[PDB]
């Protein structure tokens, strides 16, 4: 689909079930995803924003349905305003920057 | 230009006769680059985010130059730890997501 920066490109996310709507955001390299329970085990993340670094929990090879496209991968969680898809599953769903 | 998101979309810009880096941010609702001189006055905002905020100067009216495409509108100046360029500058010309 074609979504134009006009508004915040915002969309509906299937992770674990629950449908989320979340960022679709080319700054970040990750993605963060709010407070939620996920399956396995996590690893340790350091990441630092505008407002510096935070500690977030890193759950690798998740199952995440991003605006109908099934991706797999790493889903950083922690306390983040909004949901942010980063370039990670951005690559995976064929998310490209036109103008 | 197809822009890819395999790496950080960085790309050069245009402002106040300088030339910087800045990532091409559709997450990031407005254009915030770091300490530098603006010209015109200007009104203190704050930001939120991954880390909390963060105190910036917000100039508005300000021409910029992004890969050759001219575009105008308010910028932030601050201790934003990368160059970053908003939707509000992104829409001018005119970009967007698509997969
Ligand atoms: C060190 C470095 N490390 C990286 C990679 N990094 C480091 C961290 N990171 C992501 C990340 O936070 N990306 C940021 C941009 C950014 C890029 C580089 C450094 C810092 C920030 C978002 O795309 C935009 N943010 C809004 C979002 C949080 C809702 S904003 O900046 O707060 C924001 C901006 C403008 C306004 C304006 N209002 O009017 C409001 C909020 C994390 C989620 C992982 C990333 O990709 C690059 S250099």
């Amino acid at each position: 689909p074609q979504i134009t920066l006009w508004q915040r490109p915002l969309v509906t996310i299937k992770i674990g079930g629950q449908l989320k709507e979340a960022l679709l955001d080319t700054g970040a390299d990750d993605t963060v995803l709010e407070e939620m329970s996920l399956p396995g085990r996590w690893k340790p993340k350091m990441i630092g924003g505008i407002g510096g670094f935070i500690k977030v929990r890193q759950y690798d090879q998740i199952l995440i349905e991003i605006c109908g496209h099934k991706a797999i991968g790493t889903v950083l969680v922690g306390p983040t305003p909004v949901n942010i898809i980063g370039r990670n599953l951005l690559t995976q769903i064929g998310c490209t920057l036109n103008f």
